[PDB]
């Protein structure tokens, strides 16, 4: 099986059988397939001025406006953005840049950074209530995974601390939505310390949740975002650090942006914003989603299902009281059900993910939960 | 100034002067500007199947033909390629390489990585660079190229082998000052290499695709890698796209994210495609590069210039306030010279008083001609108002 042409939310294999991509390719097609705005526009900047010399520049710089156009609609403070070649690249990127930043404070020690389960870096826990909540409630779970963060800044002491990183909703770990109490929580016991925060927005950013990031749907102030997919809406590569002020500040005592990408990107966001698709997300889209993403929690086979904005997950399991798992692997099964019935929907262990693309329409979101359901459906007979 | 067009080696700013532009963009324009091709790939890629889903491949995916493209042009035995964003991810990328390769052979302690310097980094070490004419003392090039070979020896010893996981050298360093090494290096280096256990990582984000009049550095120098950063000539400049090639055995091993864009991976497949059928690496080698070196060569006559040097389509001139000393003028002159190079429409590079050239491949020997004649008037320009 083939896919020949996509457009919209869908995809056409060779024989002529559309295909929902649940997914949006791989979190990242914000604005839908076959977006021709953008294919214009890499096409005359490849042809007119399609990289940098080394003594002059050209009349409107694509990556100078599209950094204003992110300082724009960034969290306040955050008007900076250094620019690379992917998504990881800027995850490397942050991590360098937060220990030049203590190393130009005169604090090299500041080395260690912190993330979540799911050489220089340690792990805490995940804010996950529904694999790792034991006995508590979410709100009181929430507080306790973010009590987690100070507890290992004192294990390993501040001074030896560079930075705290994390998704505001861990993507490909099963989108783990945290408990409404864990990024205030979070936010306490950062500051307190000496220590950056990274909020890491490659999936999150650029609409997906109805805020342009992640970090202003939880109320975060970061020092760095780590973002790309939906800032090309994945028709070219580019990622980019945005950084706030300060930072840059003292880090002023390669990261241009390639034209190309930069000039897509700007279009991409100017779509984005003109056509009102991440407002649209926030005031129709995502609560339409949302609740019809509801209905599935009861079905047999789901022991939780949960979301925000234009992401979701279910939690497939055996018996709901006490969250007890299928033997072998159910969602593995559940998968191959989605790619008979042309849905695209990953499985992550037996946790099923969405991520549509950010334009799909309250039609199409039916069709999803519709395609959804039967895949659960055929997934229990065979095992229940 | 302000640019509003490019085409072939030119840029026009707007008021319509024309600026020869002796840098290909940065060391990367390797087809040129202007190349309709590549736009019109990029458009059909984006429009079409622009990135990967999930669950089902797409007719022809252009990164497994680009794949297949490089393993027929690379060094013989390194037909695998895993594709990154940039150069530097690509460098990032092959220091994980190494370090996981002996890892996964049982030597985790081999992590230490030895590169030169002009190529802190926690695990990075750095030995002499082959750069005769700034640091060859009283040698001759014959032995001074022996000698730098040498201090690598001197160096895996010094930290020990069993801490050592690999060798990063340019066959030529490009943003150092083009710096040539002498004809005894590379066979030196390649028998030191040969006695321990250390991987050779070529770093051929310049010098690939064609740079030297083979398609890599390696090739130039008769050296087998066994790792390779690319990026730059991959997609001539026209998209950001890395890589590193990498030796089969190399691979057998770590076999015990790097899928390459779609739209990236049609352009550069359609990149090399024009650089193979259009015979562009085989013209810089019979034709365009023995023509610019011969050329570069005769502005050692000038009353500036301590040496020229070049390979391929890469060169550099000495500038010197004294040719039989080699004595450099008190803190300027390159940057002088630049000046005069914006000014008269030329992009030649300043790296301290040396001034650099990397023109791209298809530059033709009028436009050659072009960039002496220019490069001869910044160069007296700049010594009448210098010596
Ligand atoms: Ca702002
Ligand atoms: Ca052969």
């Amino acid at each position: 099986r083939i896919i020949t042409k996509a457009e919209g939310v869908y995809l056409w294999d060779s024989e002529g059988n559309k295909i929902l991509d649940g997914m949006a390719g791989l979190w990242c097609m914000n604005v839908g397939y076959g977006r021709k705005e953008l294919a214009e526009v890499a096409y005359k900047q490849m042809l007119e001025l399609p990289y940098y010399n080394l003594f002059f520049q050209t009349a409107h710089p694509p990556a100078l406006e599209l950094a204003k156009a992110i300082a724009d609609i960034a969290p306040e403070g955050m008007n900076h953005v250094f620019f690379t070649g992917s998504g990881s690249e800027s995850n490397d990127t942050v991590l360098r840049m937060v220990r030049h930043y203590w190393s130009i404070k005169g604090k090299p020690q500041k080395k260690v950074v912190i993330g979540r389960w799911n050489p220089g870096i340690v792990h805490i826990a995940q804010p996950y209530w529904y694999g790792e909540g034991g006995d508590m409630s979410a709100e009181e779970f929430g507080v306790w995974a973010a009590e987690q963060l100070e507890k290992k800044i004192l294990e390993v002491g501040e001074e030896n601390v560079a930075a705290f990183i994390a998704e505001p909703i861990q993507g490909a770990g099963g989108v783990i939505v945290p408990p409404d109490t864990y990024w205030p929580k979070i936010r306490e016991i950062l500051a307190k310390y000496e220590i950056l925060f990274i909020a890491d927005e490659v999936i999150c950013g650029f609409g997906r949740t109805g805020e342009w990031f992640g970090s202003q749907y939880y109320g975060n102030a970061p020092d760095l975002m780590p973002i790309a997919k939906g800032l090309t809406s994945g028709y070219i590569p580019m990622g980019g650090v945005i950084v706030r002020d300060e930072i840059v500040d003292t880090l002023n005592e390669t990261y241009s942006g390639h034209p190309v990408a930069a000039a897509v990107a700007l279009e991409n966001i100017r779509i984005l914003r003109e056509e009102k698709i991440v407002e649209t997300v926030k005031a129709e889209t995502a609560p339409y989603l949302q609740k019809r993403w509801q209905e599935l929690a009861d079905h047999p086979l789901v022991g939780e299902a949960r979301g925000v904005g234009m992401v979701g997950a279910l939690e497939l399991v055996k018996n709901k009281k006490t969250r007890e798992r299928f033997e072998n692997g159910v969602g593995m099964l559940c998968r191959e059900h989605c790619f008979r019935n042309g849905l695209i929907m990953r499985a992550v262990g037996d946790t099923m993910i969405i991520s549509p693309p950010l334009v799909i329409t309250k039609p199409e979101i039916d069709e999803l939960i519709t395609l959804a359901r039967k895949c659960l459906d055929q997934t229990a007979a065979v095992a229940l």
